[PDB]
């Protein structure tokens, strides 16, 4: 199958697990494609792809306010081709927060008003990739099976 993994991430942490994310479902005979939303033109970004998973970290002082990267992209869901497509989005957080990983259900709501289909829960997790392989592994699980 075709998956394309596209990213925000400030600090690095959202980045390492859209990594491991494509090196496991890679490694399940699947062709993935990785990319930071700072440097996707988002025009029919979806065409050609079975699933797409979206990473994005949660940040603002107040209320949620996306990682900006992601944001600018965020905008532009509506070009992105999501009708009749699977999707899936995980995030690092903080559990110290009110709104854990805040922008894994923001994405999953857009995602289907856009009329895209949930294909797994959306991953939430502290820290990088190495902080919780388990969580990684199984949210991958999750994906693979549905592809
Ligand atoms: C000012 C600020 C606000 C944050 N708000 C949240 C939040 O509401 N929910 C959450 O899960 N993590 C929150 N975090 C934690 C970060 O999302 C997480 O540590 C960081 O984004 C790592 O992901 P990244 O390196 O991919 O950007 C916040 C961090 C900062 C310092």
């Amino acid at each position: 199958s075709k998956v394309l993994i596209v990213f925000g991430s400030s600090t690095g942490n959202t980045e390492s697990i859209a990594q491991k994310l494509e090196e496991l479902i890679a490694a399940g005979g699947h062709e993935v494609t990785l990319l930071n939303a700072a440097d996707a033109s988002a025009e029919n970004l979806a065409d050609g792809y079975d699933a797409v998973l979206f990473g994005c970290s949660a940040w603002g002082m107040e209320d949620l306010e996306m990682q900006d990267d992601f944001l600018s992209l965020f905008e532009e869901f509506d070009r992105i081709g999501l009708a009749g497509r699977k999707v899936a989005a995980f995030a690092s957080g903080d559990q110290e927060y009110e709104h854990f990983c805040g922008a894994v259900p923001a994405i999953e709501e857009r995602a289907k008003e856009l009329g895209a289909t949930i294909i797994a829960e959306g991953l939430k997790m502290e820290g990088d990739a190495s902080n919780d392989p388990e969580a990684v592994a199984s949210f991958a699980e999750d994906v693979l099976k549905q592809l």
